[PDB]
């Protein structure tokens, strides 16, 4: 803890000339990011080079700002400096108290439809874009995958199981067959959790964070976490009633959508191992695929 700060606190003072840290603590991280609170009032997600970047979250941000007409607050980035080795995005936080499905189920059902209301309407107005300006944040999740499977193809899948081979086949033979990927496109937060949302004393809507996965992809993928059934999201009905609420979507096909993603979720953790040379997650995602098998 000391000294990871004490480093980042020399790197913010270097790159950003006049900037005085007065106070710094870790406030979350990722797997190759960190993230920092700075005199109480600034982020600072940072990142050393990886398979990235923070230019294009940058550049989303940015646009955003310009565009949205919208109460809800988003990041503002005053400070950024973005090389191979090292990035570092600055603004100021949003104040405010993170969903969660504890909190949820404190509200009053009229606080839960307003909250609903809040988020199709945020969705509906960034989805309605027109993101020209930013057309170069396309991406391609069918595409993505093929090109995943190859490198599959290309290092470990002849070492893997007849388990693990059939729940990989099957799952690209599901990916062929489905005709999910052939609507509307349009640009989506694409990491659209609960974690990401802040609501204010009213349990209204406030602010929402991490546009880094942000881009030109289905309508459905900003649904995949309001549609999910876990300790971590607030369930299916929560993502049936916004997106009823969001209108003129298919939710069948919303929920293919995210069903397939689930699916996919193993060998998306494998192929990340591969891709960074990480052993932990080539035989975590393998023993996901164990465990999913045998329910
Ligand atoms: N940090 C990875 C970033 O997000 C995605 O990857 C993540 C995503 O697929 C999936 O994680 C997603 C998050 O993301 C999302 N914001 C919250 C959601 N509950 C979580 O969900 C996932 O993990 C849950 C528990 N843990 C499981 O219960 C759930 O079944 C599973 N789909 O697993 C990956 C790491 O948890 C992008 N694919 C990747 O390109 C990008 O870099
Ligand atoms: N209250 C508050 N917390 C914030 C704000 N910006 C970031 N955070 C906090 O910092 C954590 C990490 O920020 P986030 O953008 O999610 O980055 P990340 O996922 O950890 N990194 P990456 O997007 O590169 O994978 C969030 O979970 C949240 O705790 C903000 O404006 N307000
Ligand atoms: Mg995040
Ligand atoms: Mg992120």
């Amino acid at each position: 803890n000391a000294t990871n700060v004490k480093a980042m606190k020399y790197l913010i003072e270097h790159y950003f000339d006049n900037f005085k840290v007065d106070s710094i603590e870790i406030i979350g991280s990722g797997y190759d990011s960190v993230a920092y609170l700075v005199n109480n009032e600034y982020i600072f997600k940072t990142k050393f080079s990886t398979n990235k970047g923070y230019a294009k979250e940058k550049a989303i941000y940015n646009f955003l700002n310009t565009n949205l007409e919208t109460n809800v607050k988003i990041p503002n980035i005053e400070y950024s400096y973005i090389s191979d080795e090292l990035s570092i995005l600055g603004y100021k936080e949003i104040k405010g108290t993170f969903l969660t499905p504890e909190i949820y189920s404190t509200m009053s059902e009229e606080e839960q439809n307003l909250l609903k209301r809040d988020i199709a309407s945020f969705l509906r107005q960034m989805h309605g874009l027109d993101y020209t300006d930013i057309s170069e944040c396309t991406i391609d999740n069918k595409q993505n995958v093929l090109e995943e499977y190859i490198l599959l193809r290309e290092t470990i899948y002849n070492d893997l199981t007849d388990i693990e081979k059939d729940y990989i086949e099957s799952f690209m033979e599901r990916l062929n067959a489905t005709t999910v990927f052939e609507g509307k496109k349009c640009l989506c937060h694409n990491d659209f959790s609960c974690n990401h949302l802040l609501l204010d004393g009213n349990n209204r809507l406030t602010g929402i964070i991490d546009f880094g996965d942000s881009g030109i992809i289905d309508e459905y993928c900003d649904f995949i976490y309001l549609l999910e059934d876990s300790e971590e999201e607030i369930g299916t009905n929560f993502g049936e009633d916004i997106l009823r609420m969001y209108g003129n979507i298919d939710i069948e096909k919303a929920k293919e959508y995210q069903d397939i993603v689930e699916e996919y979720y193993p060998i998306e953790t494998i192929v990340y191992g591969i891709k960074n040379i990480k052993q932990e997650f080539i035989e975590n995602g393998r023993k996901e695929i164990y465990k999913r098998t045998y329910k």
